[PDB]
């Protein structure tokens, strides 16, 4: 078993927290203990190798950059999740990556680009806009929904495959 520190990033209101709990308990965030590190570690078997999946969910808002620089250096990979319905979130995914490359000191880092909010009926950033961006970064692009719960784990599982290969 290996400790996999998956750094979940998005913007603050994309649904990263909701998508996280899904891979943990597979339930919609109804009751939790805030004012602390919303991280959850689960044991799974990926690539024929049982390992731990420590999912760290930082705070999208509030001042705490000092915490970020630490999470990037403590995490083995980063997950970029944004809501297609929110064109603003799509922008954060760009500046967010700039931080990973800096801390990691490399343009090619193990990460994944997931598109939360796929069940909604008001998509602003079509998958094409996200695909052209992810494909340009050399990372995979997956779509999930924290509400309907579609391919939620499929997105996370991608991270493990990224780190393993990178
Ligand atoms: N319809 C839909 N709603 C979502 C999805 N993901 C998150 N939401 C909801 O949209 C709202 C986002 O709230 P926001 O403050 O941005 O997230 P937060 O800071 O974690 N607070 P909360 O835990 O309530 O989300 C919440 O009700 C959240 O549960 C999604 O994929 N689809
Ligand atoms: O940059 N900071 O302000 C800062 C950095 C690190 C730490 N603690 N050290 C660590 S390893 N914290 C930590 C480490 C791993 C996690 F998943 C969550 C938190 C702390 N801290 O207050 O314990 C603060
Ligand atoms: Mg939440």
């Amino acid at each position: 078993m290996t400790e996999y520190k998956l750094v979940v990033v998005g913007a603050g209101g994309v649904g990263k927290s909701a998508l996280t709990i899904q891979l943990i308990q597979n339930h919609f965030v109804d009751e939790y203990d805030p004012s602390i590190e919303d991280s959850y570690r689960k044991q799974v078997v990926i690539d024929g190798e049982t390992c731990l999946l420590d999912i760290l969910d930082t705070a999208g808002q509030e001042e705490y950059s000092a915490m970020r620089d630490q999470y990037m250096r403590t995490g083995e990979g980063f997950l970029c999740v944004f809501a297609i319905n929110n064109t603003k979130s799509f922008e954060d995914i760009h500046q967010y990556r700039e931080q990973i490359k800096r801390v990691k000191d490399s343009d090619d880092v193990p990460m994944v680009l997931v598109g939360n909010k796929c069940d909604l009926a008001a998509r602003t950033v079509e998958s094409r806009q996200a695909q052209d961006l992810a494909r340009s970064y050399g990372i995979p692009y997956i779509e999930t929904s924290a509400k309907t719960r579609q391919g939620v784990e499929d997105a996370f599982y991608t991270l493990v495959r990224e780190i393993r290969q990178h």
